């Protein structure tokens, strides 16, 4: 363990949230009216390490959605259920070679990885497959309770409903990889779309999303229950591609100076974790023109910085 | 520390070594007679542990050029005299999207990475600028003898002589890369294209460049001898890019089932890290498709299997 | 005029005809039983000079769909109604870089032509905005009615129901164009594609259709009533964009051997066009790789060969 | 002919000419100072119909480097040595897909067409095989001789020196080329660039050149002298790629609003070919973002607006 006097880290997080916190820049996202509504200023940073220990600042207990940020755990929800093979058999295990989301397939025509917007659709139809959308809708959701110790998962319809009606790009996703031949034998595609979009509006808050983090972070073990939630198996396929292809766009560069595994979303989210140490959720809707929280941003590279907590640094 | 009994792990090792052997696929390269001369049937694997502790099986004393194996240490040297900023004004951070070494600069005009040829002849116009070529190789010839604490580090003239004679390829790179800019002013592009082909025609033997890895897993540190080699900086940098890049088009498939930094190189040469635990070297002339020793290659998956040395394999 | 005995030109035709007979090579399209249905050894040549004389050869009286063929004559339509500098407002001029239907828009979001599949769908979304399908329709069947000296027009409603229940790669560019805002404002998207599907379902024979092309031979009058049918710039723009994207990937090559304006369809039909001469239609449902009637496109090459048709041949 | 009153004709050029006169945006070139030398002011249209007729306006007789203007004229010259078969198993017959001279082959690693660089070096390399470039120049200095009916035809030494001096981009495009085998067995590489700088250097003034492209538009008879200088086959070929590959980015915008057969320089001068009517060098220094000579530009889209040369025009 690299946190000696828990205590006296909480101090530095405070003091790198205040710093990243004067950071302004960026655009909150406006596509749909749920996520416009947002404040640029709201920002918090929750901590919840392997050992259980917690630590809040900021506004960590208003709920947004996760959007991209459930990718990683609805693919670590199939990866423990049906296993590494049966899974990449439908999507691939590295960054996508150009601009991300571009929409086409790799050598084999499957989705680059689970990270990208096809690839997460192609990995929601592969969970609990045979039930209709309620039971499978409700499968996931106590999945993620498990993942957050039962700490608060809630679910925003608006974002649901906007999300679905506004979804062209990802219908035109829907109907090219069905054309593909991409979702297992018999899928019905409008269907999956309905419940991705679900998915995506999943609700969190800095505190309870800190605990998914951590439970990540502790090799699938929920950090405050002690209970398995996810196979060996299944955490370390998740991280290996959180830390290539995480952070859009900026994943090379994130890997590069950050070197920990992460995977941002468009409300503002970052899930970081740092292995066998702690789980963490930063959170602040303001974007950079790549689609990551700039405060967010500003605070992984500072943690880094200031920890060495650099998957690569020399300890 | 996860080698509790060395005696043990050698003879795991040893079985495994035993066990790549019955892998006789792949094809020796033989774009030139240097290194079509060689039989497909050498095999050797050397370990240095950051203790110090070692284990050769196999041809591990037969020279063997480090081809593409030298570029993360030449880009290890430029950031060590350079620093991280004034190395990557040149040349980038991350996979290029496509096929690997398919001739194209990122957005900024710049090389993808260190590890891609384009990125590797930028780098080497980076290293001690102002001396003639005579120079500038002592100095790198002297920066890897200490990595390699002093141990095998020869030079192949024939390779060198042949790599020049039919280096089209590289000088069509050379020439582009010229009229892009991409070289820091004033450069003699024709004498870096040189400089270049002599450092890929440096020989080792597995026992020399296991301890070159085992440096770089030690900190910078050459385990044999103590010295400081490489700044921490240097390491940390050139092990983020060998875990993304080094290994051609299969560094995607190698981070996530190996997860380990490692650079491959044409004469059947793989240098394999294991931060904070040793350095290794696996050689046999015989590549697969994509460039890759094939007994290597199948040595490095049951080793992870084996041992669970992959980066986020939980322990 | 360069046909001085029509009847020792008609000798010909039956010659070159029975000469593409001997090809037999190709593969009837099966992608739905309505195409898969129609037998290898159909072939068909209607000849319809600007002056008004015919000639047919072979299997010229067999119904079958004009599917791509409809394409530029669609594309005259928008024209003709709504002139140059609307229709490409939405629309390229020029042969997509890439693969043929590769999906994607250029420099201004745009489809590259009207002969590609996603510039057809935006260009249907121009014609007569406003009304129902059912009406458009009627307008553009009258439309062709007028185009073939009302001859044979027929439509196959099964080819229409097969299309459309199979046409996800369709849906999944109508979705796309909707995102990037190619439609006009206020465009019923799936009901574009419906109307597209129909449109791909108008039948013809190679008789009624040698019309068509005669007409668009002949500065837009149709040759056997007289009346003016389509603008002289329609007429102009569409001949222009055939000769260069008219043949899928197999345009340039088209171009380059016989340089005349002409489309084919996977039914099997090759529109083409002798500028000031005469209209043709060939059918033979056999394929090649890249799509083209295998017996067409000899029969093509062939007649450029010996009658000096070619857009640059010197007269 | 389309020229009844060739007097009246005369009348017509003059004013276009004195139009695009008015259009002084664009930039000279500037990359060597032979080119950066040239006023923005000079504005040449000379004619030279198939009958022999000519007709000079503004700067005429001032002498311009062909530059690309020279790509078509070697390739004439080489399908008329060694016919379309021969030339066309080292280069394409069509547009490249995207960006023009972007540098890399199509399927079958050719360059795809004479009128880009890779494609122009790939046909300076099949001209008078065998002998050295001194004959080499002298052969093609004749051949343009007579296309010329033995008008002004020089060199540009300082250009040719200005050229080879800074010519890194060619110089990649020449070891590229090497490298994927596109010269003929035993070509010298560096000796073919040579001699292609050598070509771009070629002096011609506006009447000079519209005499050659007036054999291009009779067939491949000099209109002033009578004599066969190319094969029709040449003829033909050369005109359908200046059609479709002739103006750069830009050639699919001319092949569809003013359909001509044409080819532009950074020189500034552009050679227009209107097929059994007549030749024509457009010329003026300023050229507008993709490489064009605006004033040309500007001259050519009036030509055909007034008297309807456009290829599909109807008449």
């Amino acid at each position: 363990s690299m946190i000696p006097d828990f205590m006296s880290f909480t101090s530095h997080i405070d003091e790198l949230y205040e710093s990243a916190k004067k950071q302004s820049g960026g655009k909150v996202a406006d596509y749909i009216p749920q996520l416009a509504k947002f404040s640029p200023d709201l920002w918090g940073v929750s901590v919840c390490t392997v050992d259980g220990q917690r630590h809040s600042t900021g506004d960590t207990k208003v709920p947004f959605c996760l959007q991209s940020c459930v990718k990683p755990l609805k693919y670590a929800i199939a990866v423990n259920d049906l296993g590494t093979e049966y899974v990449h058999r439908y999507v691939g295990k590295e960054p996508s070679g150009l601009r991300f989301n571009k929409l086409f397939l790799n050598e084999d025509d499957k989705p680059h990885n689970p990270m990208v917007n096809a690839g997460a659709i192609v990995v929601t139809s592969l969970i609990k497959q045979g039930v209709n959308n309620a039971e499978k809708f409700d499968y996931v959701m106590q999945f993620l309770n498990k993942m957050a110790g039962n700490e608060y998962v809630g679910f925003s319809n608006a974002t649901f409903q906007s999300e679905r009606e506004s979804g062209d790009r990802n219908f035109a996703i829907g109907y090219y990889l069905k054309e593909k031949k991409c979702f297992p034998e018999g899928t019905d595609m409008v269907g999956i779309l309905d419940f991705y979009f679900q998915l995506c509006s999943i609700e969190v808050t800095c505190e309870s999303a800190s605990v998914m983090a951590a439970t990540l972070a502790n090799g699938g073990f929920c950090p405050i229950t002690g209970e398995r939630v996810l196979s060996p198996e299944a955490v370390r396929n998740t991280l290996s591609l959180m830390h290539s292809c995480g952070m859009y766009d900026f994943s090379g560069q994130f890997a590069f100076h950050v070197g920990l595994p992460a995977k941002s979303g468009v409300a503002g989210g970052i899930l970081l974790v740092v292995p066998n140490v702690m789980g963490m959720m930063c959170w602040s809707p303001p974007l950079d023109k790549m689609g990551n929280s700039v405060k967010g941003i500003h605070f992984c590279h500072d943690l880094v910085s200031l920890c060495n907590f650099h998957n690569y640094d020399n300890l």
